[PDB]
């Protein structure tokens, strides 16, 4: 066998069979609508919608081959699939989409190639083909604003072909409005044709209308209809064009209306141009050192299970230069990874202060700390990153003269990029295997003496 | 009886009522301003006229037939729903376009079917039946878009029809602006008429303009009033449109947005092709089965008192399997469906794991899981669906080495769809009735010692 | 005073003030540009040139006579008022727009009233009286969408103006593209004038462009930068009108949206058309009886001490009724109006049921609700209006076989709009005054004993 | 070293050097377009690119010498810059953008200033001073709606250069499409030339047409190309332009939308209009008296650690005018002003009233406030700012004949701005050092006894 659709050649089959459907959309009403393209290169579009009918049946064998998911297992069955391929609409819309309908070209002959507009049924996966591209692609808007591109100029080339159609239906050159004479040299060209019936296409589902008014009911009623259709579709797509555009600024713009308001509020309350030059500062740093996004919003839609290993992958990287974690355990670092709040402190920002509140433990992941004395300058000691501070007045501690009070004052010199670990937290964690907590109080007793 | 506005005849008789007055709002200025459209078929206009009025008529009397709600029941008093309706603007405005002013036929002449007018005073109707379709449809957004249109094209054709009466009061053909002159073969024909001014009046609301300029200070004046009417109400009713397509993405959207940010996250972060891959695998699996939406969010709007009848008939398929429920009291069921969290597992996914704070009672309501050994890979029971895990890790128990532990360790083999039970709300439910509780340690007892 | 610009008087004023600034605003520069305007209609103008003045003048006074709050009260010394006044750069502007340059007139002539062009520095006030006019008018939308048409018209007007002024720069007819020779008999009247310069900035900022196009490059130059403004600004004002149009829509928005996830998630989960019509039910009851919105998250932004009025301005239509409120206490309705949340119960729905947790208090607002058997149809008690129940569960009682359950089982007949009271308000509120508690209990003991 | 890119001179240079990379994006495709552009001005082209250039390795010496961080420090060593320069691949675009590709002046002449087009590779030096002015200017939006306009004069004058060189590359006056023949007096001007591009550009991009048809299938294919970039890149930037003038919208419109919804629901409750004008005047001090947008929910993104900053400037105006903070401990101001809640009352309203929960204590920002009698007219003491009320329901008093009562009731004369700190929360703070709580008591006693 099966071929298991999440995989990646259940992807790569996606494109593969993409690529005779969009081939089919493109082409089937153009040659339906300019003669000359059917005939011309009919050598050529035999062998292309041969191909694509293959891959149409190949398709089909895929969707014979696809496992489904039963109680969230990949049925491996033939039989399964086949009745489940056949259930399905897909079944109809493949058995419609590949009738031999080619055989009409000995009753129409060969000048009539919408006998494989069925083809167009297949439409599905295409789409689908998109929908996979646009999840596992790391570029979706550029993948979103092709595919809107794709179907704009899928809609212009259908609708050049129509009115191609509808001038040889009124007949060429019969009046100004429908497409000249095909017996003019230049206006006889398939180039010419194509080109020109595109460019009115645009011009009418744009809105320019820089076209030959009509001139027969008909015509007026098309282009009435045309006109509109250009106005609607147009509209829905290249507004869908806006809000993809909006959703590329959309971190960028909550970013910078935060600030916005921030610096309204600032100059409103008449904040010290020091403060104000603080906090544009603030934001320099969150935006240039790519800091605007906070992961837990972004993550709480992963699962737990699997956000956790996200979490794992991403803070080994600190969580093995601490001492607790994947050290003592080596398994307790899952327990408390999806709780250790990201934090970043500026240059000269005081983390903790003797006698506060100890709440919450931190782990430097990135950054220098000091342990400081209270007169401000004096560094007692250096933390790097690994380190972990502010655990001390967490625990439990015989002989702690400072009770829940910060033994020291810790200030990031620089930019500290912290995990604030909750002492509610630490505390319910620690609570299953106190094989860590044991040496945690060693530290702790080591450091509340000196 | 009364009619009960909920129920489907007051709805049938809305689209009923609908069909006389969306005919009136399109045909009474067609005729009133194409003169040979109220001439020509005269014998037509009259009978669809007076089956308008008819149907006005009943709908007139469908409003004193209809009930309303005090005091929450459905008031079935006649002379409470006469006076209800009489007290109503709507009774004025459907005397108002019941008034006949038909009569004037015979002062006014047969060519003046403006005098109808006051017939499009029943708008509301059709705006209700509108309303409630979006309503009780089951394809909003397609309604959506048709009312829509719908609206376009009337604003489309009653700018038409003004156009083709302000070239009749300029006279037809006095100037190149106006309609050209009746007398003349091609630009005579009511077919012809009609649709060149519907030309004209699509490519003035649309704001292409290829139509021969105003000559006329008053020409000039209503193209300009025109034009702006053009630009501000096909801008608002064409923009409604890109609404509407956006609403009908917002589900999509938003899912793609999440794993946009996820996968931005991911590859900032390097997080490795592997997790990466998962969360890819993850994310398909949420779209192509149809997880992406969670019905908390959504039934929250619903009545407690409803969604728990939806949760029931939606939820009846596993809560009939499981042994607690359905079984011992048969209606606890209710009391804690409204707080299944239901979650999904990946395939291979650690649900339970030995030595784990048991504060969770999972029901498995689709997939296979499995209680493992500790060594990863053999697996001593297999519990399909119905199964009913972690609650022995709930309940207080006599003997039991492993207090608040998990006893053993389940992991999902595929993907799995279960329903989170809480600790806490378990212990809240089981208050009221322990004949489910009694059985439940019962197996709690049979699995401590084995 | 002082005229206290919260009062009405300030707002009648700022609209007589801002019809001399939407005068001066639209006119000034039609007489500068269109040189008939200015004088055919000298007289006239004059006139309304100095009543505009007069008005300024007056509009100056009053902004001296206005009072400002400093500490929350306002001032009323008169030289403060002066001084406040003078410093803020109202003042500066309104002294810029009060300069008689009309004097001018005697130097550069009659033909010249763009001297007065310093009179729309009093924009801002017409600007006041808008954002007055959209917090207090009782159709804010229908203002806003006028607004944004008047800003429209002004544009374009002015758009007119300069095409004029260019044209007459240039010199009338000295190329196809400036405005015609006014020699002309058709193209000198000033109606002409005006009205064909209003066409062409119709066509150029609506970017119609049905326009002769330029020949010099100063022509060519302006068209652009024209075309351009037409674009950007149009963009703006007529997207500015699709918000508007949104935010007419937002609430109907919401709740459809609400409806079409429910929809959504039945008709994907199968649910049985029963309770799928059931749902669309509910969601037309909401809608028809104006109970989409819910008034928390409305009066969420009123003030406490002001929302805390408005409830009881609306509610006291039943809070009469009840026993509890406004009869013993008289004040206690206060301490739980802005907690009694309104919740609305189907025809059918049982609110309470025999042996379940009593942990809230229902007071009937509108609705019939029956105290029935729990065999289902036979109705002890009819409950209208007024009624109280819910409320013997909640207390501590001597004698109560039944503690924390419910005594009877409720039921609603009909559509019942009830105020649920929960245990824990009741018992936090009833704690500073038990003269009602007493009667309360009162009717607990008597319903618990029978 | 070093520069410190958050400091105001990286700034500064990235000014600097945005200047030279506009002038080449601009100038370089326009001078090698119009071939009279380059060669009548060579002499003044040539100097401006040899400072652009000049301009360009200074840039690059500055990208040598701008420190990154690395654990939150600023580098300061030369060559770890060197490498984190040449490490990326802004070294590679900066060698690419100065590659001496002006020496091609020796083989194609000097009418082939596309040689130069390598210098627009350093377009990333000015969207990051793009990036920067955004963030540190007072007027984002005014900026943001100005890049906006560059980039659509930018897009405008590319395609006005591309344009002319098509129209050359085909010849000029070869066909109607074509730019005319540059041997005619009034089209062979170098301003009329770039001009009639322009406006060609113009009425392409903004999708007017009022342009000569094409002739050839070239001018067909780009004119259909072009349409579409118009169609697609204009809606882009110009439904920028729309969020962007929506986010200044944003504050106003949420307001509004607030107050709408207000209005609706007292209008459709039948509120009286003593309370409507109520309401309305409530939200029309908010707005006049810009109150409208909350400091918690803008200030929510700042670091506490810096939020904390920014309160204390705005507040210490007050905060030195209480007794408790600033005065006792004068650190314990920062532990509570992250969490006094900064509330309204309007005059008349009544703050504090007898026997009533005192949880709440208040530090009048600004405004008069009264102690009154419960008469509700007889003030006994007026309370002006500074002032602090509501704390001593909140301590533990010996002799408090009232626990847990106000000792008085408080009404606002006046709108009054208050602090409210919680009774939990000044508990909380006081714990650490009760030498302010010795005195408050002491106020306490004093207050209470009398
Ligand atoms: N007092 C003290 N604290 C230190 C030292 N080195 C690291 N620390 C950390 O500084 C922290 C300050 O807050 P805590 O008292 O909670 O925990 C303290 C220790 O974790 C040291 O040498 N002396
Ligand atoms: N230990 C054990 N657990 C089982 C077995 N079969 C099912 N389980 C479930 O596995 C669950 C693991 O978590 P709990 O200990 O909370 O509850 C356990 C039982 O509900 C079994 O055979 N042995
Ligand atoms: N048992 C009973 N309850 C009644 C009667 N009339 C009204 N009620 C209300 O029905 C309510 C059901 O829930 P509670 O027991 O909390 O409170 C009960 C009473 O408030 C009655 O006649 N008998
Ligand atoms: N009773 C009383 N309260 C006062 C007086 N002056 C100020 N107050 C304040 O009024 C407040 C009312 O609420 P509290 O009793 O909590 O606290 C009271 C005091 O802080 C006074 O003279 N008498
Ligand atoms: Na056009
Ligand atoms: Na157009
Ligand atoms: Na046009």
């Amino acid at each position: 066998v099966v071929i298991d659709p999440s995989g990646n050649t259940y992807y790569n089959w996606l494109f593969c069979i993409t690529l005779p459907v969009m081939y089919n959309w493109t082409m089937v009403i153009a040659r339906a609508c300019f003669d000359e393209l059917q005939s011309d290169y009919l050598e050529y579009w035999l062998i292309l919608d041969y191909v694509s009918d293959i891959v149409y049946l190949i398709d089909m064998f895929v969707r014979t081959r696809t496992g489904y998911l039963e109680q969230g297992l990949l049925v491996k069955e033939e039989l399964k699939l086949i009745n489940k391929y056949k259930s399905n609409l897909q079944f109809k819309l493949d058995v419609l989409s590949l009738i031999p309908t080619d055989l009409l070209y000995f009753k129409l002959g060969w000048n009539y190639p919408e006998i494989r507009l069925n083809r167009l049924l297949r439409f599905s996966r295409m789409f689908e083909f998109f929908q996979r591209t646009e999840t596992r692609t790391n570029y979706p808007n550029i993948f979103r604003i092709s595919n809107l591109v794709m179907y704009i100029v899928i809609i212009i080339h259908w609708n050049a072909c129509v009115f191609y159609s509808i001038s040889k239906a009124i007949g060429f050159g019969n009046d100004t409005w429908v497409y000249p004479d095909i017996n003019d040299p230049e206006f006889g060209r398939l180039a010419r044709k194509y080109v020109y019936s595109l460019y009115w296409s645009t011009l009418t589902l744009t809105t320019i209308g820089e076209t030959p008014p009509p001139v027969r009911d008909s015509e007026y009623v098309f282009v009435v209809v045309d006109f509109l259709i250009g106005v609607l579709i147009f509209a829905t797509i290249v507004g869908n064009i806006g809000s993809m555009i909006s959703n590329m600024n959309a971190a960028r713009a909550e970013f910078q209306a935060r600030i916005d308001a921030i610096k309204q509020y600032m100059h409103f309350r008449n904040v010290s141009k020091d403060m104000e030059k603080r906090v544009i500062k603030w934001f320099d740093y969150l935006w240039t050192n790519k800091k605007t996004v906070d992961e837990k919003e972004v993550l709480k839609y992963l699962p737990d299970k699997l956000r956790a290993e996200i979490a794992i992958n991403v803070h080994l990287d600190t969580l093995k230069k601490v001492r607790i974690f994947a050290d003592c355990e080596a398994g307790l670092l899952v327990e408390l990874v999806l709780k250790l709040q990201p934090q970043v402190y500026s240059p000269g920002d005081y983390i903790c202060k003797k006698g506060d509140i100890g709440r919450e433990m931190y782990i430097i992941k990135e950054g220098k700390l000091a342990v400081v004395a209270d007169d401000g300058v004096t560094q007692f000691v250096v933390l790097s990153d690994g380190s972990y501070f502010g655990e001390i007045s967490i625990l439990n501690i015989k002989g702690s003269k400072a009770g829940n009070r910060r033994t020291a004052n810790i200030k990031s010199i620089g930019y500290s990029d912290l995990f604030c670990l909750s002492k509610d937290d630490l505390m319910e964690a620690l609570t299953e295997y106190p094989d860590a907590k044991t040496m945690l109080e060693e530290k702790g007793k080591q450091i509340l003496m000196k």
